[PDB]
């Protein structure tokens, strides 16, 4: 029976959707049959009638069941991502391309899903990697270099009629969920900032069903990462299922910072605040950085069930840091640039 | 200031518009400015936050502002309109249309609003001859000559179109479902009106309530946008810039109950050929669900007068409409109305 008055009118009614609604929905937008005025609607009436963790599943396999996915056997079964949903509000420097090059020179693989804005590919751009490859040179990157970058409209070319809706409308809408949800090399685990605190349990929940191992991170503050200004609340995602915690950083020696002390404007200005970092600067910046890489590789041992909390950080912690330190993840970053350089 | 974000940010965070703002987006709808995208999400938020009646009057008064209005002098200051929002997804027979030729019969001068939808009040108008096409001067002579004038909506709100349009992609009622009524370019001071949504019908109530309109807004407790005779219906009562609500049985006034599917319609010969059996003095339930229309409407007229009682005002206004039929008045004047257009020009 589907149909787009009666999937809206379910919303309107603020009814949550049947098993499969979601889904035809979504395909609907992502096969161009959908005007712009009726995934507007969606995309609204979806956000307002509260999204269930069911639903936000259906939305995110209906994209990943369209995109390009990578070669078999091409991504490694412990790979990681590290990222955000953004829209914080706060115009940081970008932690988490930071964190990425950290946790993949400390050994762990990690394939990154993103967007240009300021923004993660932007940074990454400014710094000389090739953010645009498809799927078999992301392959040999993660190989050869030990990271890969999935750019959003390479793998997900069908999300365009959305896209060009979420910039006409301007407003956070459940679609602003499904970057981090829709990484198309599809690793298990991950550290996944989410700058919606109300949404951030639904996040966690589409990754248990899914059974990844994954911190879904809001800083009390706001911050889509973990904070050093005050404590974070963590989702901690594990044998599919989710615990909320409270993280207090300074339980690691962590000195509380100020938040405007991790801003950053241009993706030149952030881009030379990687360099500054991965060169060994000391300072509120490095801090966060290192917190969020050691928070990516807890959320890595976790794959393992044999895995504990507190030695998980204290090792992730100094993993992250002699990265740095030994001038790892400076190189790990020369090398990337180096690799896009020779096709 | 004023921005697309910053309102549909708001609505999609469930608060009420800044006074001003509702009126903003419509106008940036009239003119051309909005995406479809931004009319879809607006109207979209703002039926899932609850529209207030301040809102719902800015957008209403937006429309007002931008639509043909008939010539000075035209509309006589007692005008009624009988009007609904549609969406009740019942096809009965064009009951508003039908109480609208019996109330100008009854000496009532009446100006419509109406559109195409099963077959719409204008369809069935279109199909009797009578003509839906007409501009201010030729409405405003109409109303004059015959007793009766139809301002058919897209030739009086042509810059409405680009939201009538998202509207009809959609296909889910929102708060623009309530504009219709809303917008008469009459703009005549009584009215019986229609709403389908028992959840907007105060809404709707508190914008002809500020506009100091005398209106009875009605919705069957069966759905329709009608006063029923299937069972009651809820009647928010408008006059003196106040609003009461009141349950409303047609048993108290001596009419049976009648069966749903007594008041099916059908296409616009078959709704056009009903019109003509009720005003050729055909019993039966249509026949008393138009008397009863139409004597709401003339109750509503009454309203206009702070001298006015409620049950004697609806004897009055049942004696008149039935009076209006069987006189053969009503007869008449919807064939005086058609031969007015044939001769036009
Ligand atoms: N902006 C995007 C994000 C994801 C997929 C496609 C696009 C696109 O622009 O086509
Ligand atoms: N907003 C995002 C965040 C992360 C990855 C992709 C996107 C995207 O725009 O599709
Ligand atoms: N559907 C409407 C509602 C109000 C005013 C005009 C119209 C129109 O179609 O022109
Ligand atoms: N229901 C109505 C009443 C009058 C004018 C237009 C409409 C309309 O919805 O298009
Ligand atoms: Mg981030
Ligand atoms: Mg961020
Ligand atoms: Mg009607
Ligand atoms: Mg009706």
């Amino acid at each position: 029976v589907p149909s787009w008055p009666q999937i809206l009118g379910r919303l309107t009614d603020n009814r949550d959707l049947a098993r499969g609604q979601a889904a035809w929905a979504m395909d609907q937008i992502m096969t161009g049959n959908a005007r712009p005025a009726q995934i507007a609607a969606f995309a609204v009436a979806m956000t307002m009638k509260a999204p269930t963790a069911d639903e936000v599943g259906e939305l995110a396999g209906v994209m990943l069941s369209h995109a390009h996915p990578l070669p078999a056997d091409t991504v490694p079964d412990d790979a990681v991502d590290v990222v955000g949903t953004g829209g914080d509000g706060v115009n940081t420097v970008n932690l988490s391309t930071m964190a990425a090059i950290v946790v993949a020179a400390a050994g762990v693989p990690v394939v990154k899903h993103g967007n240009r804005a300021s923004g993660g590919a932007d940074t990454l751009e400014a710094l000389g990697v090739r953010i645009d490859l498809g799927p078999d040179l992301v392959a040999r990157s993660l190989a050869e270099v030990g990271i890969g970058f999935c750019f959003a409209p390479r793998f997900h070319p069908s999300y365009r009629h959305a896209a060009a809706v979420r910039a006409e409308i301007g407003v956070p809408t459940v679609f602003n969920l499904l970057g981090p949800l829709t990484n198309p090399a599809r690793p298990r685990a991950g550290l996944i900032g989410c700058a919606f605190a109300d949404l951030a349990e639904v996040m966690a929940g589409v990754f248990a069903a899914r059974r990844s191992s994954v911190l879904v991170v809001h800083g009390d503050d706001g911050l889509d990462e973990l904070t050093t200004t005050t404590t974070s609340t963590i989702w901690r995602v594990a044998a599919g299922s989710v615990d909320k915690l409270t993280f207090d950083p300074a339980g690691f020696g962590f000195a509380r910072a100020q938040l405007d002390q991790l801003a950053g404007g241009d993706a030149q200005a952030n881009a030379a605040a990687v360099r500054a970092v991965l060169g060994g600067a000391r300072g509120p910046v490095r801090d966060a950085v290192v917190l969020n890489a050691a928070g990516a590789i807890v959320a890595h041992a976790g794959l393992s069930s044999r895995a504990e909390w507190l030695p998980a950080w204290e090792e992730g912690l100094r993993r992250a840091s002699a990265a740095i330190d030994t001038g790892a993840a400076e190189q790990l970053l020369a090398r990337w640039v180096r690799f896009g350089r020779q096709i």
